[PDB]
């Protein structure tokens, strides 16, 4: 049906926009602290602490499968990245502080993404 096609074209375009957002977020992490999953072989107790691990590579995989239906879903995953980090790592660490900085800088990116998504429909 043409209506199905139109809905698929919208999802594709959202996926495009969310790719640009993901690339911008990742540019705010030059150290690549959040680029890849935490090593379950190297913080061996990680999954006792954190029930829903998240990272940018995992988000890129979901995005390439057109797995985000709306901006809220994508934001949820970015917030997991941040929140998991702030729980596991103490306030005095480079890790906790890198999460705070990313949240602050990424909030700007996500605020404009919300205006574009709303505006474009
Ligand atoms: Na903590």
């Amino acid at each position: 049906s043409m209506e199905q096609v139109a809905m698929e074209l919208r999802l594709t375009e959202l996926t495009r926009l969310l790719r640009s957002v993901l690339d911008q977020l990742q540019d705010k992490d030059p150290a690549r602290i959040f680029a890849q999953p935490v090593s379950l072989k190297e913080v061996p107790d990680y999954l006792d602490h954190i029930k829903h691990p998240m990272d940018f590579a995992t988000m890129r995989k979901r995005l390439e499968a057109q797995g985000y239906k709306n901006l809220h879903e994508f934001e949820e995953d970015f917030d997991l990245i941040i929140d998991n980090c702030m729980k596991y790592n103490a306030r005095d660490t480079v890790f906790y502080r890198a999460a705070v900085r990313l949240r602050d800088q990424g909030g700007v990116v996500l605020r404009q993404a919300r205006r574009e998504v709303d505006s474009i429909g």
